[PDB]
This record gives structure tokens, C-alpha cells and sequence, in this order.
RNA sequence: UGUACAUA
């Protein structure tokens, strides 16, 4: 009988099994429930440099049947942690031909995102140099983005301008990303690790389509990553549309929450003009605000302005609120929306 | 009273 049945069979009568008892029985125990822990915990507890080493030919040379495989991928990111950085290079050339598809796998690009999290800027652009094959396709993918998201976490931002000259590579790509539900998380780690020099005209690409990307499910999300990642310009401009359509944005259900990101990362004149146009006249109409309070969405914006603003802001927004406090009691949720403002009608 | 990602 082959040693892993034997083992399975009996575990504890094998307790002093080594890696180096394994040699060509390695695909199958990396294969196996059983023998990738085994390979697994041997890996991480033993203190032999040489038992380690025993089996890395193995794993080498089944590289391409273990890295997609639901135990054996296990085995080969042990490999690519620290302490085993001594067979990172060859490891990496034992997988970079096949890295276009492992980056689509559900396995394999777990391997992937170790590996970058662990290994030296060069071996990382190596691996980077595949995924620029298939680069578009990936960001969208459910395991690509993830692996795209590990580099521009990892990588020096200079050496993934290939995929921000993705996301700029024709018109509508910014779009078509930040409304995927994977192209999405990738603009966002660009806004949050790319150089400014590389985030301008990707932010400019999303304020040309403002309105529609605000009020998206997926990019709501990336409108709320340029407030608080862009510029002040960025900020001012996108405050400033935010106000002149204040109502329009606050009730409905995604563009209200880039009114409270605007909230709670605006300096204080941001905070003013939103506060402005929410308590403007309009004589023919209640004031913005309190249209607010009575709307599903936007009466969560009003409890952020409360929050979020200066006493004197909140001055006006009392004065203007208070007349109206009776008949908003009525309609349903109207209650227990003041009930949370009684703090400052006190 | 209101929004989003992959393993035993
Ligand atoms: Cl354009």
C-alpha cells in the first residue's frame, strides 16, 4: 500500500513520519485532507532546514496540478512565506507561464496574492509582466481583482502604471470599472496607493460621468474613495455639485451616502455650503432640509449634518428646522427621526 | 427607516 493510505489508516502509528519519508509520494499527500496538513504543520514546526528543502523539487515539479487544488495550494504558499525566501525565485518560475489563467482560479490566485505579499520587488514585477496580458479582463474577474488588488497594495506605485493606463486605455473604462462589482475595488486601492502625479486623470475620467458613477451601487463606493483620497480641488468641485443638486442626491438610496462622505471628510466651508443650500429659502417650497427629514434616504444625510457640523452651522439648521417639528411627528419613521435630533431642540 | 469581494 501506498504511504498516504497507510497513514490515513493509522495516524498516530505514524507519528515519526519526516518529509523527507514522503519523496515521490508528495503529489498525492498534497493532494489529499490529510497529507497537506501533514505537509502543512511538518512545514511550519519543523527546525530542519533540509527536511524543508526534501520536498521542493516535488512541489516544483507539480507545480501546475497542486497550485489549482482545494489542499494542495497550501502546500506551495508555504513556500513563498518568509524563511522560505531562498526558493522564491524558482518557485515563481515554476508558475509564471500559466499566471494569466492561475489569476482567474479560485485556488491558484490565492497563490498568487501570497506571493506577492512575500516576495522582492523584482520577483513581483515578473509576476506583474503575466498578469499584463490579460490585465482588463482580470480587474473585472471575481479572483483577478483580487490579485490586482494585492499588487497596487505591494508594488511600488510606479510600476503599476499599466493598470492605471488600463483604467484610462479608452472613454468609457473608468466607467465600465467603478460599476463592476470587481473593477470597482481596484480603482479604489488605485486612489488610496497611487501617486497623485497617476490619480489625476483617473479622477478627472470619473468627475466627466459625476452624477451617474455617485448614484451607482458599486460606484458610490469609488465617489466616496476620491473624497477622501483626491484633492482639495476634487473635494471642492464635487461639494459644490453636490449642493447646487442637493435634494436630487440626498433621496436616493447610493448618491445620499457621498453626501455623508462629503460630511465627515469636509473642511468646515465644504460643511457651509452643504448646510447653505440645505436651509435656502426657495419661498413657494418648505426648505430643502425639511423635504429631507421626510424622505427615506435623505433624513439619514440631515442626522449626518447635525453630527457633523459646528454649533453655529447647527444654528441655522435649528431655526429652520424647528417650525415644521409638529407635522413632521406624523409620517411614518418621523417620529424616531427627531427622536435622535431631540438632543439639540433641548 | 438606507449600499459592495475568492479556499479545508
Ligand atoms: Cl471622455
Amino acid at each position: 500500500d501506498d504511504l498516504l493510505t497507510r497513514y490515513r489508516a493509522n495516524p498516530a502509528m505514524m507519528k515519526n513520519l519526516k518529509l523527507s519519508d514522503i519523496r515521490g509520494a508528495l503529489l498525492k499527500f498534497a493532494k489529499d485532507q490529510v497529507g497537506s496538513r501533514f505537509i502543512q504543520q511538518e512545514l511550519a514546526s519543523s527546525k530542519d532546514r533540509f527536511e524543508k528543502d526534501s520536498i521542493f523539487d516535488e512541489v516544483v515539479s507539480n507545480a501546475d496540478e497542486l497550485v489549482d487544488d482545494i489542499f494542495g495550494n497550501y502546500v506551495v504558499q508555504k513556500f513563498f512565506e518568509y524563511g522560505e525566501e531562498r526558493h522564491w525565485a524558482r518557485l515563481v518560475d515554476a508558475i509564471i507561464d500559466r499566471v494569466p489563467e492561475y489569476a482567474f482560479q479560485m485556488y491558484a490566485c490565492r497563490v498568487l496574492q501570497k506571493a506577492l505579499e512575500k516576495i522582492n520587488e523584482p520577483l513581483q514585477i515578473k509576476i506583474l509582466s503575466q498578469i499584463r496580458h490579460v490585465i482588463h479582463r482580470c480587474m473585472k474577474d471575481q479572483n483577478g481583482c483580487r490579485v490586482v488588488q494585492k499588487a497596487i497594495e505591494k508594488v511600488s506605485p510606479q510600476y503599476v502604471q499599466f493598470i492605471v493606463d488600463t483604467l484610462l486605455e479608452s472613454s468609457n473604462t473608468i466607467y465600465e470599472m467603478s460599476v463592476d462589482p470587481y473593477g470597482c475595488r481596484v480603482v479604489q486601492r488605485c486612489l488610496e496607493h497611487c501617486s497623485p502625479s497617476q490619480t489625476k486623470p483617473v479622477i478627472g475620467q470619473i468627475h466627466k460621468r459625476f452624477d451617474e458613477i455617485a448614484n451607482n451601487q458599486y460606484g458610490n463606493y469609488v465617489v466616496q474613495h476620491v473624497i477622501e483620497h483626491g484633492s482639495e480641488e476634487d473635494r471642492m468641485v464635487i461639494v459644490t455639485r453636490v449642493s447646487n443638486n442637493l435634494f436630487e442626491f440626498a433621496t436616493h438610496k447610493y448618491s445620499s451616502n457621498v453626501i455623508e462622505k462629503c460630511l465627515e471628510q469636509g473642511a468646515v466651508y465644504h460643511k457651509s455650503m452643504i448646510v447653505g443650500a440645505a436651509c435656502h429659502h426657495q419661498e413657494g417650497s418648505v426648505p430643502i432640509v425639511v423635504q429631507m427629514m421626510k424622505d427615506q434616504y435623505a433624513n439619514y444625510v440631515v442626522q449626518k449634518m447635525f453630527d457633523q457640523v459646528t454649533s453655529e452651522q447647527r444654528r441655522e439648521l435649528i431655526l429652520t428646522v424647528r417650525p415644521h417639528i409638529p407635522v413632521l411627528r406624523q409620517f411614518p419613521h418621523g417620529k424616531h427621526i427627531l427622536a435622535k435630533l431631540e438632543k439639540y431642540f433641548q
